[PDB]
């Protein structure tokens, strides 16, 4: 039994805001909470699907994508069920940062969790146990963070049952972003890519710009992609959004350039620029000292800057930059 017990009904016609109230007694409450906010907008009978953004406190896309959407949809313009949570790591949302300030867990690896460990195992079990076998599809954005910057995709993983595979491809290619991903996800341990995956439900998952910030074009991306997915699963009614698509892959290691030294971040090739096998994507200047050559980091693959280190200041093993093919 998971301790967290909504402040609203589940399974009720209407638009209703209330919270996932979780139990959380600390130095600054003794009978404290977290109180996730949520929305639920449920009308007649229909596919349901769970709607997650901030999964990492710092991407904002998402929640603001799904804010509009708590606070915008009647009930009448669904046929199913919306489980609207705008911040997923809600602790890591307030504290605007990717971990939670309370336990540092990264909800994103601390799948399938459990109803008695630290403040996100609990929200990820909820999830696991409750939320998940309620729902038909899954959409948990995502975006690069303070640390990384992307191109704005919907990615896909290559799994092994094809069927639900083809169903993930299919809700891809209705979000319709301007570009689209097989994510190179191994690592794939605790994650809630995986745990949607493994119940065989459709997963739609995002990486739309970074940076710890969003833009119009950005949120708008995010938008059209939540109505698009929604229409494709028969929630709601209307003409999807079809623009362009760029199809990318990432089959190897090789796709990916880690840093082996610290120092001040030197992009020489943009985002979403094409980039040669050998070509220089980025060069790292000393912090200490001057007149020194910079340290080079080449490509391994030819294709498309798809990520890139964000910050200005790079450390040891953070990833420089990563090329999708074709
Ligand atoms: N490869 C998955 C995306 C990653 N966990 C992130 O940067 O959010
Ligand atoms: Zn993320």
């Amino acid at each position: 039994k998971n301790p967290i017990s909504p402040t609203i009904p589940l399974d009720r016609d209407g638009v209703f805001h209330g919270f996932l109230k979780l139990p959380h007694s600390r130095d600054d409450s003794a009978w404290g909470s977290v109180m996730i906010p949520l929305t639920v907008i449920k009308n007649g009978a229909g596919p349901t699907a769970l709607l997650t953004g901030a999964n990492h406190g710092d991407e904002y896309e998402g929640p603001v994508a799904l804010h509009e959407l708590a606070a915008t949809t009647s009930a009448e313009d669904v046929t199913g069920r919306l489980i609207i949570v705008p911040a997923f790591n809600y602790p890591a949302f307030r504290a605007g940062s990717r971990t939670s300030p309370i336990d540092r867990g990264n909800l994103n690896r601390s799948f399938p969790g459990r109803p008695d460990g630290t403040v996100t195992e609990k929200i990820a079990d909820y999830f696991q146990r409750t939320l998940l076998p309620m729902a038909d599809l899954a959409v948990d954005f995502h975006s690069g963070g303070k640390t990384l910057d992307f191109v704005p995709f919907a990615a896909a993983h290559i799994l092994e049952d094809k069927a639900t595979q083809a169903a993930c491809f299919a809700a891809m290619k209705a979000f319709n972003a301007p570009y689209s991903v097989e994510l190179l996800e191994i690592d794939s341990a605790g994650m809630y890519d995986t745990a949607v995956e493994e119940m065989g439900k459709v997963l739609v998952t995002t990486e739309l710009g970074g940076g710890g910030s969003s833009s119009a074009r950005s949120n708008a991306i995010a938008k059209k992609g939540l109505r698009n997915v929604l229409i494709h699963a028969g929630i709601l009614k209307g003409e999807m959004q079809l623009d362009e698509t760029v199809n990318l892959t990432m089959p190897d290691d090789d796709c990916f350039v880690f840093s082996e030294g610290d120092g001040l971040f030197e992009m020489m090739i943009d985002l979403g620029a094409p980039v040669a096998k050998g070509d220089l994507l980025a060069r790292v200047w000393p912090l200490d000292r001057t007149g020194q050559p910079p340290v080079e980091y080449r490509a391994r693959r030819a294709g498309l800057v798809i990520s890139r280190h964000f910050p200005g200041l790079i450390k040891s093993g953070d990833c420089v930059a990563v090329v999708g093919v074709t």
